[PDB]
């Protein structure tokens, strides 16, 4: 039972074939703004699912404290997070939790007439769109006329690199999606020291790219037809393992410039990962209002990510060595796992074409 | 009469939307339609390069676009507390093909981008064109157009908002909510600011109004102008470019007791609907001369929509200088429809706040 | 609801391979099939002709396979503009015995090879077949396996692709790029074509999708389907023989603004993990009875491998528009359905 990566699993098995790109931390983050308001087994299974009785006090203050620090302008790594609850007309609003949306998740509650959907989903659409300064102009495609209640929650990430890849140095290449599926891609590069790891168990090879600041980028290359198999062992037990595993070491290091995205209804995966009551009828949700037929309708979460040639300070240009065979060469070509690590998985996915 | 683009357009807006509030970027509205004259050819050029009021007899068309072309960096130049944000963007039918030659003028002259759109799919259409803006406005304008007709050959945009901090703050204890007299019969409640201060005044006999500038950070400066009672009207016949120019130079300092409301105040306008009673009418039709953008027989520009957004609050970039600190005036409330200019050696903006 | 061969092989694909591009020849691998029941006996036979949905109450096994070797003589028949070329080889490995009945009919009347095969050898026996159907295919298909088990008892290969131009060009002039929506969230961009003319064009409320014909530089056709918004499964689900019979029918010219993507596309298949699912099973399986072939106790067939490949672009009054930009069906006909797809990504 690992959350996070059986969450990873289950969206991945949902769409064979796809780019899969979520935000671990913040997915957990909005699930415990939602216990906040749940109550008997409804909370229950958040909280089991989560990972987590009792303390829980700190549990909201750990989270606070993320948040603030998130939102605090750190340039050159600058993380956008937002969170928002829509409330049917008819469900009246608990100022205890309100309060706590704010104070502690710096999260609005807006009442909103679901029956009229078309301005629903507009005043939602806008309120990202607002709140993310134009970056998500369109987070909804769809909404029910019967909907309660819709919780929100998008994250917008661009760093730069501790060290930018050479500015001469990318290249159109062949990836290959499949043995068969062949495309064209900006491929940038960039030699120098890595935190390099081969995986003989899962078989794979890791490598970390250090951003402007303490977040790293992990990227997974599987061995051939190996995906499925490292998917499976992806937990967090493993990635314990790598961070263990990491020693510096010259590399040819060939990475895809990519924009990766992920959109999800996290109500229909939830559910088989044990958080299903909140989401039904049979919810129990008394802390946000007391009103008989309240149940989250929808949990839309949407991370999107830009990885390119930028970094802080230039590369570093070899020149001509004298030494007492080549450089190890590692090329993302194939499908790979990447993760964005800092102190917490910031971000967990999957580029199956760039 | 006499022709007077920004007046007249001034006055075809109000009239046609009594008891409301009118506001809208008259430099903007201009920058746009040039641009738009680059692609167009006899009589349609003419007749926005003359409706527009230009000199053509003392500069070629050349030296005109340079001027608008100079004037467009300048604006979009950063400046301290005075950020003035405006796009325009051309959207044709999937069906009419673009002559390079205006695509790059309008993006390198202009800054002004084209974008190929299929107006078969109007709801389609519409968002793209609203997800656009949102984009380009860092999300301050996000629902541009709320309708639009799925037989729309080219849709032209014009967006602006501007928001500055005042040379000098209003009193940061000075406002206090009070009444505003819509008309003799309606009042509502608005947060009215206030300072003591030397402000540029004049009293206008001839249109019957008091005008105050208060000036921006920077070189622009806002006109206030109340009609005295029951001449808002008056004051709007009266209103042209003469008259402005004349208050600018009678203007004289003055020790004044200022009450100014705070207020946003915004305006969207289908300039299609309004522009051809102005003498600008080819262009929007099927026999416009649109031969520069396009050899495409049925070009023509279905919809021109404009939208301007302020904010007037109280922030200033330095403090209000308290008044009789050591001890040893005319009091003008603006708590009635007044009329609202911002200066920067164009008019940036023009507007009538009804209600606040 | 009613055994269909081509189309329930096509689901069967679909279903197996969600959001993925599909691309195959019904036309072709009916007749390897076809092929591979001349070797075979017993239920092992009939579940290949009932597979195909062959009437056998009207025709014997010889007049059935006589019209499949005629039908082969036609598609190989040479004519500018729409040239198709198909192929077909067994590899058995060196132990299983061939009866030479089975493979002169097999070279004579299907115009296929049998090869010895030292399966023991895999990289030995991949680089064979690879290279054979290199030169087979001119150089067109040079990879076709990728892999291959020490185990394999006989490997079965077919291939196909054509040459051919639209007979109504689509100009360059107007190709531009444009947003094509995979799904509601994500899009991409691609080369669209255009061409405004007259069309064959059809709107089946039923199935709820637009289809236009697009015909080729000869006898052969390129049908198009758009589903609406949302529909997609709904129309592969009510795809059919009869149904395709229906819009041939119903078909009315219309003048069109037509917008396409420009592309290409190319299927491979293993044949043996989703032609069970439709009945035809014991032949890759243990139980097989392929004493046509061979009297040999072991054989099977272990792989039938099944590639078809096709591009689309230019070469090699305020009418009604029409764009490409969602996921969409295509056809090839022409007497016989001879390719069956679905783009879901140019």
């Amino acid at each position: 039972r690992d959350f996070t990566f059986d969450l990873y699993r289950a969206l991945a098995s949902a769409a064979p074939s796809q780019n899969i790109f979520f935000s671990p931390v913040s997915i957990s983050m909005s699930l415990a703004m939602l216990s906040l308001g749940a109550g008997s087994s409804t909370k229950m299974q958040i909280l089991e699912g989560l990972g987590l009785k009792s303390s829980e006090k700190e549990l909201h203050r750990g989270f606070q404290q993320l948040l603030q620090e998130l939102n605090q302008p750190r340039d050159g790594f600058q993380l956008s997070l937002g969170n928002a609850l829509f409330t049917d007309l008819v469900v009246d609003l608990q100022d205890t939790f309100v309060s706590a949306m704010k104070t502690l998740y710096l999260a609005d509650t807006f009442p909103t007439n679901f029956r009229d959907s078309a301005g629903a989903m507009k005043q939602i659409n806008d309120y990202v769109a607002k709140q993310t300064k134009g970056k998500i102009v369109d987070l909804l495609k769809n909404l029910d006329s019967n909907a309660v209640v819709i919780m929100v929650n998008y994250i917008f990430f661009k760093a730069k690199w501790e060290t930018s890849f050479n500015h001469k140095g990318t290249q159109e290449q062949d990836f290959y999606v499949t043995s068969e599926t062949v495309v064209r891609v900006p491929m940038m590069s960039r030699e120098d020291q890595y935190h390099y790891l081969l995986d003989r168990n899962l078989s794979c090879r890791v490598v970390g790219v250090p951003y402007q600041g303490n977040a790293t980028a992990l990227f997974i290359l599987p061995s051939e037809g190996k995906m499925q198999q490292v998917e499976n062992g992806l937990s967090e037990k493993t990635l314990r393992k790598w961070l263990k595993m990491f020693k510096k070491r010259q590399l040819e290091l060939y990475l895809p410039k990519f924009s990766i995205e992920g959109s999800y209804q996290l109500e229909k995966v939830l559910p088989s990962l044990g958080i299903s009551n909140v989401f039904t009828s049979h919810a129990d949700l008394s802390g946000i209002s007391n009103h008989s037929n309240i149940q989250v309708s929808e949990m839309v979460h949407k991370a999107v990510v830009e990885v390119d040639e930028s970094g802080t300070r230039a590369a570093a240009a070899t020149g001509t060595i004298f030494t007492f065979l080549n450089s190890q060469r590692l090329v993302f070509n194939r499908p790979f796992l990447m993760f964005i690590v800092d102190n917490n998985i910031l971000f967990l996915g999957k580029v199956n074409r760039p």
